[PDB]
Parts: structure tokens; sequence; C-alpha cells
């Protein structure tokens, strides 16, 4: 638990800060800037939830069903803004970077709010079977009591399928796009800012990976358990339940990661993290 409480206090000081150098800004924030303030602030509201899952995975809900409704519906919206938000931002940064002659712009601030809005909107209709239907049951099986869906295990399928198919692959695919052909423009520059281009893109990409595909790859995995393509036995289940445990822990903390993978490298955010700090 020690360590739990460790992630969730850098968690809210690294998104916190964050946060609160973008908003010490007194005129127009960059498209990314924008972003990455959105990002953080979703990130802050999805680590607010830690406590609440470690417990949960700990011993069990005792919170109430209402408290459930509650939370997945947090969790949900958060998870998705944070998706689809990664998923924008390299957009912005291919647009900026592979087309940088066809978007060039004399200094004025390109307003990105539409784009927020409608992200922010689309995750909350995805998260709203959360309102509806997770509540918490008294299953026969693990004599425990969690929070879950009472779907039928077709919806269930369903479901899974959709936050495979919205979550992961289409943010992971449109990174790749983006960021390998960034790698290919960079590669072929001239200058001595390609270098941790480069670096930092692929950092950025490996993060992304190595922290993402282990959770989604356990969905997958009870996914097809549930599709009849896998045998359900005591051990194989037992064995899911390790793996969602630990690549939950593995995503809490590439949430925590993320303030210093994106926001605290820039040139520009430390210097306007200074200048805060000085004022
Ligand atoms: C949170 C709750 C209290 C309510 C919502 C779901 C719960 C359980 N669940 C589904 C395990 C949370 C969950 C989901 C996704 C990730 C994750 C995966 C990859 C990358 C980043 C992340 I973040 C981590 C945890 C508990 C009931």
């Amino acid at each position: 638990p020690a360590l739990y409480s460790l992630l969730f206090l850098l968690g809210l000081l690294g998104n916190g800060a964050v946060a609160a150098v973008l908003l010490s800004r007194r005129t127009a924030l960059s498209s990314t800037d924008t972003f990455l303030l959105h990002l953080a602030v979703a990130d802050t509201l999805l680590v607010l939830t830690l406590p609440l899952w470690a417990v949960d995975a700990a011993v069990q809900w005792v919170f109430g069903s209402g408290l459930c409704k509650v939370a997945g519906a947090l969790f949900n919206i958060n998870f998705y803004a944070g998706a689809l938000l990664l998923a924008c931002i390299s957009f912005d940064r291919y647009l900026n970077i592979v087309h940088a002659t066809q978007l060039y712009r004399r200094g004025p601030p390109a307003r990105v709010t539409l784009t927020c809005l409608a992200v922010w909107g689309l995750c909350l209709l995805f998260a709203l079977p959360d309102f509806i239907f997770l509540s918490a049951h008294h299953d026969e099986r693990l004599n425990a009591t969690h929070c879950q869906y009472n779907f039928p295990q077709v919806g269930r399928t369903a479901l899974r399928v959709l936050q495979l198919v919205a979550g992961f692959l289409l943010p992971l695919l449109v990174m790749a796009y983006c960021y390998a052909h960034i790698l290919a423009v960079l590669l072929v520059s001239r200058g001595q800012r390609r270098l941790r281009a480069m670096r930092l893109v692929v950092v950025v990409v490996v993060a992304f990976a190595l922290c993402w595909t282990p959770y989604h790859l356990v969905v997958l995995v009870d996914i097809l358990m549930d599709l009849g393509a896998l045998a359900r036995n005591c051990g194989r289940e037992s064995r899911v339940d390790v793996a969602k445990s630990v690549t939950s822990g593995l995503g809490y903390m590439h949430c925590c990661l993320n303030p210093l993978l994106y926001a605290f490298v820039g040139v520009k955010f430390r210097e306007r993290m200074w200048m805060l700090l000085l004022r």
C-alpha cells in the first residue's frame, strides 16, 4: 500500500503542477498546450480514484452501488479522454512538423476548443452505460463483493470489444502513423534539435506501448475466454486476475509518468514553470 500511496502523491503533484503552470498564462495557449492542459485535468481526475481501486482490489467494495456508478463514470470518462488526447497531441505534432510548410501562421493562436469539446462529449457519451448499469454484485465464485456489470455476457463481450477498438487500437494506430512520419521527416532535416526530437518521440511511443499494451492484451485474453476460443479453468482464471491487477498498476504508473514525459521535458514549459515560481 505504501507504493500505492507514493504513486498517488506523485501523480497529484505532477499533474497539478502542469495544470497550474498552463493556467498561469495571460495570453493564448498553443494547440499542444491546450491538449496538454486537458490531459493533465483528465489524469488528475483519473488518479483521484486510485485509493478506491486499491481498496476494492485488496478487500472488497464497501461504499455501495451509488459510489460505484459515480466512480465508474469518472474513470471511463477520464480514461477515454486521456487516450483521445494522447492521440490528438500526436496528430497536432504531425500536422506541425510534417506539413509545417503548409500550415505556417504568422503568430495567430489557432483555437482548438472545438476538438476538445468534441472529445469530452464523446467520452461522456461513451461512459453513459456506467451511470445506469455498474453496480455491486455478490458473487458465488469468489465469495467476495466487487463492482461489476449486470449486462448479458454477450453485452459484456460487446463492451469489451468497444473498449479494445476505441481506447487502444485507434489511438495506437494514429500515434504510430504520426510519430513514424515525424521520425522520417526529422531524420532528413538539418539542425541540432532533431536529435532530442527523435529521442523524445521514440521514448514517448515506447512508453505508451509498454504501458498500455499489457492491459488490453489481458482484455483480449478475457474476450477470447468468453468467446469459446480459450478454455476456462481455475488456474487460467486466477492468472487472468493476476494479470489484470499488475497491468492496472502499470497503467497507473503511466498516468503518473505522463507529466514528466509530455510537459517537463519541453524548454517552453520549463521556462514557464520557472517564471511562475519566480512570481
Ligand atoms: C476504478 C474502479 C474503482 C471502477 C472502474 C473500474 C474499475 C477496475 N478497473 C477496470 C481495473 C480500473 C482500471 C481500468 C483501466 C486501467 C488502465 C489500463 C491501462 C492503462 C491505464 C489505465 I488508468 C486501470 C484501472 C474499478 C471500478
